[PDB]
């Protein structure tokens, strides 16, 4: 039915990323100041959110992806979505 979406940004100008879970897909839409446009990520999930950090100059980002009752963890480091360590409880 309806999408749904989590957002973070980073630092003054700003940078922006809005992921968006659309009929089981999750896409990444990307601003830096300049135009908006689509990003890297790309991961299955019927809902999304999302936190971001600086280390200096450098953004890291964690995307939470639920399917079910199994959430994943896509982490944004500088070089590519890599599955992070996150687990469920019990
Ligand atoms: O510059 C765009 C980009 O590299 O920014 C960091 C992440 O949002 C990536 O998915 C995205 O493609
Ligand atoms: O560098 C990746 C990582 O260690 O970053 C911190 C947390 O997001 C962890 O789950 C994740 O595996």
């Amino acid at each position: 039915s309806s999408v749904q979406t989590a957002a973070t940004s980073w630092g003054t100008v700003p940078s922006i990323r809005v992921y968006t879970a659309n009929n089981g897909k999750i896409t990444e839409r990307c601003w830096d100041g300049k135009g908006w446009y689509t990003g890297a990520f790309n991961e299955p999930g019927d809902n999304v959110s999302v936190t971001s950090w600086l280390v200096g100059s450098a953004i890291h980002i964690r995307v939470y992806a639920s399917t079910g009752t199994t959430t994943t963890e896509w982490c944004w480091d500088g070089n590519g979505w890599t599955k992070g360590a996150y687990t469920a409880t019990n």
